[PDB]
């Protein structure tokens, strides 16, 4: 994953969201950096930096922190993408940005970042088209189940969205979030979601390598048989 010249094909950016991890120092009561290489290590294909609220850090140890999140996603093959900051994926050369609808307009964040990943949070179907047609690469659906680490959410909407934009004939990339767990993942894909993403269900379980390559396993085989 280099500079890139030419937007994202669909058909790579769909194998990407497979399993979406995103975490901040505020998610685990773990080392944030190990939990993020653990992560990489059992199989997710795709990170977000994700550092905000609570007891988040800020500038310069902010910055420190995400140049080694994102050295460790260099060392695992797999692309960095940073959450609402577009001065920091700049600074950075992330891979992308992820972006939802009280942040920067969509627009002129494609504008600024030329053909970097562009991912948009949407939770009806005019944000889902409004996110096409301002240029995003994916969006992310939900909230799919109830969920806590995120404080200000929208109504819980279960896989209903995911399945309206499959039947009016969209194949954007889309990735399912809110309370996504092994055990409740597979519907979300069979709904048509090209992936899963999650915080807590790896940044806090007792096992985040092997959490992630149970994710992987799973996303595969739903994606082949749906
Ligand atoms: C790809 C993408 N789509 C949407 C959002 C916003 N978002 C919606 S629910 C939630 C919490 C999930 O935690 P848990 O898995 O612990 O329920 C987040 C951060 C984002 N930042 N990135
Ligand atoms: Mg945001």
């Amino acid at each position: 994953h280099g500079i890139r010249m030419t937007r994202i094909s669909r058909e790579m950016m769909k194998e990407l969201l497979s399993v979406y991890f995103i975490m901040g120092s505020n998610n685990t009561k773990a080392d944030p950096v190990t939990v993020v290489q653990k992560a990489l290590k059992g199989g997710a294909t795709l990170y977000q930096f994700r550092e905000k609220g609570g007891d988040a850090l800020t500038g310069e140890a902010r910055i420190k922190f995400a140049e080694k999140a994102q050295a460790a996603c260099r060392e695992a093959g797999v692309p960095f993408i940073v959450n609402d900051d577009v001065e920091l994926a700049l600074n950075l050369k992330a891979d992308g940005i992820h972006i939802g609808q009280e942040d920067a307009n969509a627009k002129e964040v494609r504008a600024a970042i030329g053909d970097m990943i562009l991912g948009v949070s949407a939770h009806t179907m005019s944000e889902v088209k409004q996110a096409e047609e301002d240029g995003a690469d994916y969006v992310g659906l939900g909230p799919i189940y109830p969920t806590e680490t995120k404080k200000d959410t929208r109504a819980v909407q279960g896989v209903s969205l995911i399945e309206a934009v499959r039947r009016q004939g969209i194949s954007i990339p889309i990735v399912g979030i809110g309370g996504i767990t092994i055990d409740n993942a597979a519907p979300v894909i069979q709904a048509g979601a090209d992936g899963v993403s999650m915080i807590s269900a790896i940044s806090q379980a007792e096992d985040p390598e092997s959490a992630a390559r149970k994710f992987r396993e799973e996303i595969q085989t739903y994606k082949t048989g749906r």
